[PDB]
């Protein structure tokens, strides 16, 4: 509350560390469904159904330009990518499996780097 704060966690390395995680997600062999925005002209139903599209290149641009206020808003966009994927793709599909795999890969790096 006013003049009452928990001890100050060092957040000075968070930007650099989120960048490293994102590099690792970018270079994963199963990243290909997520590297670029879904083409809303060429994929019927995507625009109407997925209210907040997100992809790794859009996260990269947001990260590089100071549009994440803190590490939690970064994680929320990464998770959005996988939530979108599950909304539109059957579990038993190459893309559906890719999304589950990448979400696992992310959540471990996230825990190991920050928890």
């Amino acid at each position: 509350s006013m003049s009452v704060k928990k001890p100050k966690r060092d957040d000075s390395k968070d930007l650099a560390l989120c960048s490293m995680i994102l590099t690792e997600m970018e270079t994963h062999e199963d990243a290909w469904p997520f590297l670029l925005p879904v083409n809303l002209k060429l994929v019927p139903g995507y625009k109407k159904v997925i209210k907040k599209p997100m992809d790794f290149s859009t996260i990269r641009e947001k990260l590089s330009s100071g549009q994440y206020p803190n590490l939690e808003t970064f994680a929320l966009d990464v998770r959005l990518v996988f939530d979108n994927c599950e909304t539109f793709n059957e579990d038993d599909s190459d893309i559906g499996r890719a999304g589950h795999n990448m979400r696992k890969y992310f959540e471990k790096k996230w825990t190991d780097t920050f928890k």
